[PDB]
């Protein structure tokens, strides 16, 4: 593909989330770069709006799959890359089990050299005492495998899968991910045979940072075609 191309190298990433659960109005900006050579992603995010009203873990998933890497023999079937620059939707429900839900609406697409990640996230039915609410999960997010299929009707890929985030207490918190992505420009975009991506990521602070912020370190790196 075309868009590929425009990843041949490290790219600037602006992140810029708008948010509102349960009435609580934030927004988050981000800032930092990837490189789908090696399946890397550095960002750091700020609440730009003060504290965050839910917990930074819950946010990693929503806050450029684009960088994943895909390997040499799977190149054909990277639909992230293939929709660039003009970029693509990427739209969620993730459900937290007994507890609310996030909507989301993302455009991931180039605005000049730099890959742009702009959201809106609505969350609803939140509980006061749960574990989003109350800032009860652990900072940090366990490595996952995501499978991806194709959604050819709407000419992209969608995708189910539960996080589990760690609670303070020892329990599991989990969040069912509804995804569809679909092309922003009318070009034509790969469209892949089923496989996955092995995520890893790393959570960590600013020590000179005293907003409330989550500097991550994230690789994506495709598998699952056979050869």
């Amino acid at each position: 593909s075309k868009g590929e191309e425009l990843f041949t190298g490290v790219v600037p990433i602006l992140v810029e989330l708008d948010g509102d659960v349960n009435g609580h109005k934030f927004s988050v900006r981000g800032e930092g770069e990837g490189d789908a050579t090696n399946g890397k992603l550095t960002l750091k995010f700020i609440c730009t709006t003060g504290k965050l009203p839910v917990p930074w873990p819950t946010l990693v998933t929503t806050l450029v799959l684009c960088f994943s890497r895909y390997p040499d023999h799977m190149k054909r079937h990277d639909f992230f890359k293939s929709a660039m620059p003009e970029g693509y939707v990427q739209e969620r429900t993730i459900s937290f089990k007994d507890d609310g839900t996030y909507k989301t609406r993302a455009e991931v697409k180039f605005e000049g050299d730099t890959l742009v990640n702009r959201i809106e996230l609505k969350g609803i039915d939140f509980k006061e005492d749960g574990n989003i609410l109350g800032h009860k999960l652990e900072y940090n997010f366990n490595s996952h495998n995501v499978y991806i299929t194709a959604d050819k009707q709407k000419n992209g890929i969608k995708s189910n899968f539960k996080i589990r985030h760690n609670v303070e207490d020892g329990s599991v918190q989990l969040a069912d991910h509804y995804q569809q992505n679909t092309p922003i420009g009318d070009g034509p975009v790969l469209l892949p045979d089923n496989h996955y991506l092995s995520t890893q990521s790393k959570l960590s602070k600013d020590p000179n940072e005293k907003r409330d912020h989550m500097v991550l370190l994230e690789f994506v790196t495709a598998a699952g075609i056979t050869h």
